[PDB]
């Protein structure tokens, strides 16, 4: 079978791909290190979840060069997965986005090159528009003027991808995300914060949806093009075997509709999306009803 | 007086403005971790030349964290110069992209007026079009040295944005002179030449190299030193280019439009030096600077011929030839 490194798998994301890549019959590696910037307990929760016998799990930081030098040496991936990362855009903490942002990051495509990884998917953001204005977003914009840290560390990602594609040959594709949201969520954004303190006193994509396509592109493998030039070209393709897509729903809902959604199930800027949907044939078809209900019957069978 | 921050000050560049700046009466304290990628004896010998009573010397690495803290929370500098940087991944990933960091935390923390850092030409990657122009994408690098640049830019720009600490990156292209660096530029070529080794030449001498005379680096610097960037409501990304912002944010290139060729330097060298270099053929650019010469009023003014006597001058010097 073929070896996938999930890194993050205890996280939202990552549980989810891992998930998935183990019903499909395939080996996974899952790496996090359980950082406390939410509850540890939810990702222990999800990391449970995982027990398969082809599931194996390292507790490992991507910044830990010689650990990660020597996960990557002694197993020999087929393919990568990076879903870790210090998230959330919103000035305190900057030494975590370094940590894990930049420098694990490097550790990632040294072992990628070390080892000739056939495929490298990383975790991108939306946040890399910055200060454009220009919509809807689109991966042939310039993305030059972050207004945050974490967004600066995600385009570094992509730059440092493109490096690393063009020098090794290693395939490289990364995906801006917006919103997601789902069963086994994270309580740091709206949805888990709502859904809580309305107990206690905008382009949204659902988790199954951003799963099946993260699946689908781990098995495209970017080309070489001999042809490209930068004058001809997008700051999302180039010459080496490097890409850059948009990921998400491209669907006219405003914070209010989940909002809505939310009262309903508990009973009290736009994107181009057009290239993900093309290179993989699929698109989004969770409605926000549906997808609300699944989280609330999830947190409610979770919490309670 | 004013206090200005100098980091990598052993180095090449570094030394140059440290000495500039101390001789305008300034305060300056210059920082260096001295480490051994060339001539360590070369990096002090530059730092016992700024011995002068408004200097200070601190080593100390831009990935020390706290020794970084400590330094910006004791010194509250008025400006900082920044060009302490690897140019081993691991060690570019540590001076470039968490040291940058630390120099842009200190830089707010401590309210400093103005930043000024060192990029590099290298940022402009795979682009063809020629002459390179800080309007073009320059999202496509070839060099982890590259991308960490381009990163340093993006930082600064998220950094000028949220906390308004004017920042000033300038793509430099190759700089040359007395007190140079061994790994480049004419101190290179003496070296290969005085050791008989040879010279690896590319389209018949014919390349033109963006070679620019310290002095000339040193009188540009000094005056962006001065020149604070300012906020501009009236940006935006589809007028703008990727070195200009809403934010106090600016990148510009830093470099010499003369039309002279690589050959140029050899000869001029072998004339200096009074032998004939060995080469090698190899089997088979430009540089738009208008905008630093519409901000600061000032080009280069070192003619090649002058700049390679002066190189020699100091080589012969310093290494007792
Ligand atoms: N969920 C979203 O809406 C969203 C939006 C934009 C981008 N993303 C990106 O997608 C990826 C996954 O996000 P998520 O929502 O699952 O976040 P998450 O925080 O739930 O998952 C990330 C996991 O990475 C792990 N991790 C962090 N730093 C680490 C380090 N140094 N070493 C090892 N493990 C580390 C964490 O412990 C966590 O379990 C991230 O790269 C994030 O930037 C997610
Ligand atoms: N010389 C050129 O032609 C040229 C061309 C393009 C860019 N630059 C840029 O200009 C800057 C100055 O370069 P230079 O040519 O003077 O090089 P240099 O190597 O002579 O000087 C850099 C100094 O930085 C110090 N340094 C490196 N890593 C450090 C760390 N982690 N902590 C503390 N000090 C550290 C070194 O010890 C050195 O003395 C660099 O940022 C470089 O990328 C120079
Ligand atoms: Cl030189």
């Amino acid at each position: 079978a073929m070896k996938f490194l999930v890194t993050g798998a205890a996280g939202f994301i990552g549980f989810h791909i891992a998930q998935r890549l183990l019903n499909e019959g395939h080996n996974v590696v899952g790496i996090d290190n359980m950082n406390d910037y939410y509850d540890v307990s939810l990702k222990q929760a999800r990391l449970d979840r995982l027990a398969y016998p082809a599931f194996h799990f390292q507790q490992l930081d991507l910044a830990d060069r010689e650990g990660m030098a020597k996960l990557f040496a002694t197993e020999q991936f087929d393919r990568v997965i990076h879903l870790a990362a210090q998230a959330g855009v919103r000035l305190e903490n900057p030494y975590a986005y370094a940590d894990a942002n930049l420098m694990g990051y490097l550790n990632i495509l040294e072992g990628c090159r070390h080892t000739k990884v056939k495929h490298l998917v990383y975790a991108s953001s939306s946040s890399v528009y910055g200060l454009n204005r220009k919509m809807p977003f689109s991966t042939e914009d310039s993305v030059d003027h972050p207004v945050s840290l974490y967004a600066a560390t995600k385009k570094a990602n992509e730059l440092m991808a493109h490096t690393y594609s063009h020098l090794y040959g290693i395939p490289t594709t990364g995906l801006r995300f917006f919103t997601v949201y789902g069963p086994w969520g994270r309580p740091d954004m709206a949805l888990f914060k709502f859904t809580k303190a309305m107990l206690e006193g905008r382009d949204f994509t659902y988790i199954d949806d951003i799963v099946e396509a993260v699946v689908r592109v781990l098995d495209v493998i970017p080309q070489a093009n001999a042809d490209w030039t930068v004058e001809s070209g997008s700051p999302a393709t180039s010459s080496a075997p490097y890409r850059v897509y948009n990921i998400g729903n491209s669907s006219p809902v405003e914070l209010m509709d989940y909002i809505t959604a939310l009262e309903e199930a508990l009973g009290m800027t736009s994107a181009d999306t057009q290239p993900l949907y093309d290179l993989v044939g699929f698109k989004p078809q969770t409605s926000v009803k549906d997808g609300v209900k699944n989280f609330v019957d999830w947190y409610k069978d979770y919490y309670q």
